[PDB]
């Protein structure tokens, strides 16, 4: 099917961490207004990652999803510290289409199945953070702090078996570098799963997205290259379409 461009917003206390360069916005740090604007210029989905302190986090994330769902019509995912079914459930019911889990899934893979049994596989996005270690792709948890010793290859297969709907494949080797998506890692994972693969980490220019889709990604997730306007969403989709990639032009 079509390839998808997904804008990722890191949020804290209801604000976009580090804001954006869209001077047309009344508040370029408002994640609702920014998300709405992205939906109007051709982003396919949104992804919110919350890093609010724990005393206010639960209510803060629920307020976010409720305000977002009112304003946008495209799918969105919420994540950041979702550790159990009840937390995932309250966020979906309040408006999110999908939840994104990582550390809690690795520690308890049945969490994937629990959420999927009530909300469907299509509501469960597993973020897999992976890095090369001694020549093998290994899975990392706790914001990259912990080498689990689980092979990427084995965790991909288990994630699909447990009922996840999509995988975000984040390359710790590329996060924050603007040097390109980790196409070798994407090509490594592609034959191991039938699920949609969302590339994350390393985006710096339009050609990087073409490369990631040639590697077999179904979607590409990007952050500051969009918010700081190093890449324009409408230029990006026109570029991808020109070179043969099936993207939706609204
Ligand atoms: N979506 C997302 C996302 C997830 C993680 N993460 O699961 O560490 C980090 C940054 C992100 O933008």
């Amino acid at each position: 099917l079509a390839k998808r461009i997904i804008a990722a917003l890191i949020v804290k206390d209801g604000r976009v961490v580090k804001g954006s360069n869209f001077e047309n916005l009344r508040d370029s740090g408002d994640p609702v207004e920014l998300g709405k604007f992205y939906s109007e210029i051709g982003i396919d989905e949104l992804s919110f990652w919350d890093i609010t302190a724990s005393v206010e986090k639960r209510k803060t994330m629920l307020e976010l999803v409720e305000k977002v769902a009112e304003q946008i019509d495209i799918p969105f995912t919420v994540g950041g510290g979702i550790h159990d079914f009840e937390t995932a459930s309250e966020l979906i019911l309040r408006g999110a289409d999908k939840v994104e889990i990582n550390t809690a899934a690795v520690e308890n893979p049945s969490l994937i199945t629990q959420i999927a049994q009530t909300f469907g596989s299509q509501a469960v996005v597993v973020y897999i953070a992976a890095k090369r270690v001694d020549g093998e792709f290994m899975v990392f948890t706790y914001s990259g702090k912990k080498n689990t010793g689980i092979l990427l290859r084995d965790w991909v297969v288990e994630v699909e078996k447990r009922g996840a709907g999509e995988i975000v494949l984040g390359s710790i080797d590329r996060l924050g570098t603007k040097s390109g998506y980790d196409t070798e890692m994407i090509r490594f994972v592609r034959p191991l799963t039938t699920l949609p693969i969302i590339a994350h980490g390393g985006a710096g220019k339009m050609e990087h997205f073409l490369e990631a889709f040639l590697a077999g990604a179904d979607a590409a997730k990007a952050n500051s290259v969009l918010h700081f306007r190093e890449i324009d969403v409408r230029e990006l989709k026109e570029y991808l379409k020109k070179h043969g990639v099936n993207v939706r032009l609204e």
